[PDB]
C-alpha cells in the first residue's frame, strides 16, 4: 500500500496550505489598513485571499488522492454557490454599512426619513441600522433598503424653514392682516431677519381667505417658533378684532 | 466477465466514501461548535462537507464503472439545482432565523410591528415566526420577510411617551388650557418629570382650538397613564368651565 | 455492417438501465420512508435517483453509437432546462405543499387569512390549498403563494378577545357609564373573569364621547358573547337614561 | 474532389435522421396516450424527444462536413436559446392551460372570480381562459396569470348565504324587529332551515340600529331568496311600525 | 509569403458560406409558407438556420486563418449577447404580435380595454397596438404587455345587457314602481323579450329606496336603450307621482 | 533573450490588428448606411465587428507572449461582463431610442401622456426624451420607460371629442333642454355636423338631472369650442328660464 | 529542492506584472484623458485594463507553482463574482453619475422633481445626488434611482405660466367678470403680452361659476406675479361688486 503515502502527503498540503493562507493574508490587509482603505473592506477584500489560497490548497491537495482537478473546481463552485445564495442579503446589506458610515449622508444623533418611517439615529451596525422615533418606538431598518431608498436628512442643515397657514374671513382688511403679521415675525428675534420673510395673501379659500406666512430660523429653534408665533397670532388677531371663520354656509330656503 | 469486477469496487467506494464523508463532516462541526460559532450555521457548513465529499465518492466510484467524469458533474449538477430550485425560499427563510436570533432585535416576548402586522412574538423558528395579536390571532410570518422588511419595536426602549390632541372652542383662555393641563400632568406621578413636559396651543382648526399634550413614562405605564390623563382633562375641563366643541357651522339665511 | 451490432448494444444498455435505474429508486426511497423522512420528500429525492439513472444510461448507450458523449449532456440539459421552465411555478407550489402540510401553521378547518382573504380551510393539495369563505364561495390559492404570505389563523389560539367602542353623550355621566358597562360583563358568565377586563373613557370625539370595553372569551363564545353584551349595553342604557348622541351641530344663524 | 463526398453522406444522415427521429417520437407518445398520462404532456414530451433526435442527427451529420461539433452545441445552443426567449409566456400559459384542465378548480359554466375580474367560464384553450360578465363582456385571461393568482369560485359549492343587514331606528323595539325578521325568514321555504338562521342587532350606528339577518339557501335560490326577503321586511316594517330612518342630525341653534 | 494564401480562402469560405446561407434559408421558409405555419414564425424561424449558418461558416473561415474555434464561439456568443440585450422587449413583442393576430381575441375595429386603457382598436402591428379612445386620442400599447394582461372585449358578444338604478323615495308604491318600469321595457322593442327582464327592490337606502331594473339588448342598441328608456322612467314616474327623492336629513332642533 | 522577440511580435499583431479592425468596420457601416437600414443601427452592429475583431487580436497577440489563450476569453469575459452591467439601462435607452425614431408613435410637436406625465414632444435623443408641460415644466423621460408603457397621443388624430355634462333641476322641461342645446350645437359652425351630435338625459343625479352633450370638432378648435360653447348653454339657459341648481336638501324639522 | 526556484519565479512574475500592469493602465488613461472623453470613464475603463493584467500575471506565476491553470479562472472567477455582488449598486450608481453630469438634464442650482421628492440641487456626486428642499431639508438620491425616474425640472425653461381659477356666483355678469381679469393682467407688466392670456369661463361649478385665468411670466416673477395677481382680483372683485361665494346649500323645510 505504497500507493496510501498520498493520504498523508495531502494532509500535509492541507496543514501547509492553511497557513500559508492564514499569513498572507493577514498579510495583505496589514498592508491595506496601513494605507487608509477601510476596516471592513480590508478584512472582507482580504478574506477573499484567504479562502482563495485553501480553494487552491484543497485542488492540489485532494488531487494527490486522485480527486480529478474539474471535479474540486465543480463541488466547491457548488459549495460557494449555495453558502452565496443563504449569504446575498448579508453581503448587500453589509456592503450599505460601509457606504453609509464612508459617506455619512446621515451621522448618528441626526433626525432622518428613511423611506416612510422616521427618526433619531442611533447606531449603523454590519446589516442594519437603528433609529428612536421621536414617540420611542426603535425601529431597525436593512442597511441594504437605505442605501437604495431616499435619504431625508431633517438635521445636517442649520438653518430650517417654518410655514404658518392662516385663514381669516373674506370680510378682513387684507392691509391689516398683512401689518399684523409682518409686526409679529419683525419682533420675533429668532426669525433670522436676512433671509426669507414671506407674509402673503395666497389663497383664496373655502370659507376663509389664507395667509401664508414662511420664515426662517435655527434648526433648534424652528419647532419652539412655530408654537411662539402661533399663539400670538391667535392672540393678535382677536385682540385687533380679526376673525378665524368657521365653516361657512348660505342656505336657500323653501317652504314646501 | 472479469471487468464485472469492478461493479464490486464502485459499491466499496459508496460505502467507504459515505463512512469517510460521515465521519469528516461530524468531526468539522464537533470543531466549529466548540469554538462557538452557531448551532445552525455550523449543521448547515458541516452538512456541505458531507454532502460535498459524498459528491466525490460518486464521480469515483461510477468512475471505475465507465461513467465519464464529466457527465457526472454534469448529471449531480443538474440534480442539485432541480433541489437548489425547490429548497430556496426555505434556505433564504432559515439565513433569516439565524440572523433574527443571534441579533435580537426583536426577542421572544416583546410586541414589534413586521410590516403591516403587529403582535406579541412567541418564537422565532428554522423558517417562520409566530407573534400573538393583542385580540388572540396567531399571524406566521416568514423569516426571510422580516428580516429584509423595516422592524418596529415597541418593547426594547424602557420609556415611552404619549401625544394628547385636545380641541377647545375658540373664545376659551389660552392660559387657563395650558395651566388645567400641565396641573393635571405635573400631579400625574407616573409621567416622568425629568423628560419632555409639552403643553402647547398647536393647531387653529376647522372648529375648535387644538391643544398638544406630550409627556413620557415607563413604557408599563403608558397605556393607563393616557387613559386617566384623558378621564381627568374631561373632567376638570367640564368644572372648569372649558368647553370641547361640536363641529360648528355659520349658516347665513336666504328666503327665496 | 458489423458495425450495426453496436445499435442492438445500444439497445441492451437502454433497458438494462431502465431496470437499473428503476429498481436502485426503488430501493432508496423504501429506505426513506422506513426511516421517517416525508412520504413526498421521498418520491422526488428518488425520484431524482431514477431521472438521474436513466440519464446516465442514456449517455453510455447513445456512446455506442457515436453520439459524443458531450453532446448528450448538452441535449439533455437543454431538454431539462425546458421542462424546469414549463413546470417551477409546480415544483414551487410542490414544496410549499409540503411545507404546510408538516408545520400546520393552519390545519384543515381552522379560519384563517391568506393574504386578504380569508375562509375555513378544507384541504392542502400538492399544488393548491382550498378554503370556504363564511358565506359560501370556494377560494383556491397556491401553496406558494401562501407560504411567502403572512398567515393569520384566527383559530389555534384558545381564548380570544371582543373590543366594543361605545359612544355616549357628552353631558353622560363617566362614573355611571363605566359602572354600567363594567355590571354587564361582570354578570355575563362567557367572558373570562381572570383576563383583561377593560371598561374606559378612551376618546374624546367629533360628537360622542367614546368608551373602550375589550373582555376575553373562549373562542367559540366570542361571536355570541359581542351580540349578547351589546344588546344589552343598548337596553340597559336606554332604561338608564344614556343616551347615544347623534350626529352633532352647532348652527350659528345669520339673517342677511 | 472525392472529400465532396462527405456532402452526400451528410443528407444521408440527415434523411435517415429526421425519419428515425419522426419514428421515435411518435412511438413514444404512442405508449404514453396508452398508459393515461394527459394528451398534450405527451404530445410535449413527445416533441422534445423529437427535436433531441434531430439535434443529435444535425451534430453527427454537419460532423461528417468538418463543422467541429462543439460549434453545432454552440450554435444550436444559440438558436434554442433565442426561441426559448420568444415563447416561454406561451410555455408558461400552456402548462397552466394543463393543470387548469386536469384539476378543475373551476369547470366551463361556473361563475369565477380570477382576480378582479369575474364572469362565467366558457373555455380553457392553450393560452388563456374565455369568460362572459354577467353584463355581456368577454375577457380573455392568460392561463398563466390564472394559475399563479387566487381562484374564487362562485359555483362549486351546492349551498350559499345572503346577509341582510337593515338599519331601523333608535327607539324601535329591539324584541319586535327580531320577531319580524325572524317570522320572514321561518316562512320563506327556500332558506335552508337545518342551517345557520341569524336574526341579531349587530351595530350602534350613526344614525340607524343595524340588525344583520343571515340565511342559507341553495345556490340557485341565493338571488331570489335576497330579493323576494328585502322587499317583505320593507312591507312588514312599514305596516308594523318601524322607520327606516333618514340620517339623523341634531342641530343646536344660536342667534347671532 | 505561402502562408497568406489562406486570407484568400478564407474570403472563398466567406462569400461561399453566406451564399450558401442565404439559399438554405429561404429554401426552408419556401417550405413552411407552402405548409401554412406563418408568414412571421417562417420568416423568424428561417433568418436562425441563415445566421446560424453564416455562424459555422465564421468558425471555419476565421479558423484557416488561426483563430482558435473556440474563440469564435466565445467572441460571437458575447456578441450576439449584446444584440440579445438590445432587442428582447422587441422579441417579446413581436411574438405577442403573432399570437394577437393567430389568435384574435381582439380583432382590428373592437371596442376593447387593455389594461386600463381602453379604445376601438385599429391595427395590430410588429411591436404595438393602436386603438382609439371613443373621444379621438390614439393610444399606442406594447404587444407585450397586451399579451400578459387581461383582454376585455366589449364587441365580440353580439347580445349585451343595461342595468338601471332607479332610487324613489320611500313612501312610493312599491307594486306601482314595478309595473310602470316593467310596462316601460315590455313595450320597448329593442329589448330582448326572451332574455332576462328584472325589474325589483334592490336597495334600502340612504335617502332612496333604490330598484334595479336589467334587460338585455343587441350590442348596437345598448346605448340608446339606455338612454331612450330613461327619459322614459323619468316622464312616466312624474306623470305617474312617484318622487326622485332629493337628500334627506332628519334634523333635531336645540334652541341654547 | 531571443524569446523576447515574441513581445516585439506581440506590438506588430495589435497595430495591425487595431488597423485591420478600424478599417473593417469602417467598411462595414459604409455598406450598411448605403443600403438604408438606421444611422444608430448600423454605427451599433459595426463598433461589435471593430470590437469582436481586436478580441480576436487581443487572444492571438497575448498568445504569443504565453497567456495560455482560455485566460484570454475569462479575463474579457469579465471586463465586457462588469462593462455591460455599467452600461445596459444605457444600451435599453439606446434602443427604445431608435424605436421611437424609426415608429414617431409620437412625433416633435405633438402633445403626448408617457405614464402620468403628459407634454409636448421636443427632442428624443439617444437615452432620454424631453417634453415641455402645458405651463412649462421641463421633463426628461428615459427612452427606455417610454418604449415598455402606453404612449397615448393627444394629436396625431385629426379630429377630436368635447362631452359637456350640464346638470339642470328636475322640474325643468326635458324637451326643452333637449332643444337649447341642439341649437346651440347646431349654429356653432366648428362643430362638425357629419359626425357624433349625442344630446341626451344622461344621469337621474344627486340633485340635478344630468344632460351629456358630444360633439367633435377639428384638434384646433376643440379647446376654444368648449369653452365657447359653455358660455352659451351658461348665458342660454339663464335668459331661457332653466336652473343650474345648487345642491339640494329636504330637511325635516324636529323641536325636542 | 531546486524546485522551490519557482517560488523565487512566482514572486518575480507578480512584481513585474504589477508594475507593466500599473503603467499601461496609467498610459491608457493618460491617451483617453488628452482626447476628452471623461475622467471617470477613463479611470474606469483604465482600471480594468489594470486588473486584467495582474489577472493574467497571477494565473502565470501560480501556474509555476503547479496552480493548474484553470483553477485560477475558477478561483479568480468567484472571487470577482463576490466583489460584483457587493459592489453593482455602486458600479450603476456611479455610471448614472457620469450620464447626469455629461447630459445635465439638471444642473447644479436648478429646482427638479426627482420622483415624488423635489429641492433644489446643489451636486451630483459618485453614487448619490444631493439636493434641498424648499424647506431647509436636505434629501440623498442615489444616482441610480434618478437615471431610470422622470426628471421634471422647473428652471431649464426660461418663461413659465400661472393658472389661476376664480369662482364667483352664478347671478355675476360673465362679461363683467371677464374685463375685470383682463384688464388687471393686461396692467401687469410682468406678465408677457406676446404669449398665451386666457380669461374664460371654464367650469359650471357645484356652488359657483368658475373662471380659469392663464398668463406667462419670466420664470423668476412667476411666484410673485401669482400673489399679487390674486390680492388683485380680490379687492377689485369686491370693490365692483362681484361675490366670491360660500358653499351653497337649498333646504327644503318639512314640519312633521
Amino acid at each position: 500500500l505504497s500507493y496510501a503515502v498520498n493520504i498523508v502527503a495531502a494532509l500535509a498540503i492541507i496543514i501547509v496550505g492553511l497557513i500559508i493562507a492564514r499569513m498572507i493574508s493577514n498579510a495583505v490587509n496589514r498592508l491595506m489598513i496601513s494605507r487608509k482603505i477601510d476596516a471592513t473592506v480590508a478584512d472582507f477584500l482580504s478574506a477573499l485571499v484567504r479562502y482563495g489560497i485553501i480553494a487552491f490548497t484543497l485542488i492540489a491537495a485532494l488531487g494527490r488522492v486522485g480527486v480529478q482537478t474539474a471535479s474540486v473546481i465543480a463541488v466547491l463552485g457548488a459549495a460557494g454557490l449555495v453558502v452565496g445564495l443563504a449569504l446575498q442579503g448579508s453581503l448587500s446589506n453589509l456592503a450599505a454599512g460601509v457606504l453609509l458610515v464612508m459617506f455619512r449622508p446621515f451621522r448618528a444623533g441626526e433626525y432622518v426619513d428613511l423611506g416612510g418611517v422616521a427618526g433619531t439615529v442611533l447606531s449603523v451596525q454590519i446589516f442594519s441600522t437603528t433609529m428612536r422615533t421621536a414617540d420611542g418606538k426603535i425601529i431597525v431598518i436593512p442597511n441594504g433598503k437605505i442605501i437604495a431608498g431616499n435619504i431625508i436628512n431633517f438635521s445636517r442643515e442649520p438653518v430650517r424653514r417654518n410655514e404658518f397657514i392662516i385663514g381669516v374671513a373674506y370680510d378682513s382688511d387684507i392691509d391689516q392682516v398683512k401689518q399684523i403679521l409682518t409686526n409679529i415675525i419683525q419682533s420675533e428675534d429668532r426669525i433670522l431677519k436676512d433671509r426669507e420673510m414671506t407674509v402673503r395673501l395666497n389663497e383664496l379659500g373655502a370659507s376663509s381667505i389664507n395667509f401664508v406666512v414662511r420664515v426662517w430660523s435655527n434648526s433648534g429653534d424652528l419647532q419652539n417658533v412655530y408654537w411662539d408665533v402661533l399663539e400670538r397670532i391667535k392672540r393678535e388677531f382677536d385682540a385687533a378684532g380679526i376673525s378665524f371663520p368657521y365653516p361657512q354656509m348660505d342656505v336657500n330656503f323653501k317652504r314646501v
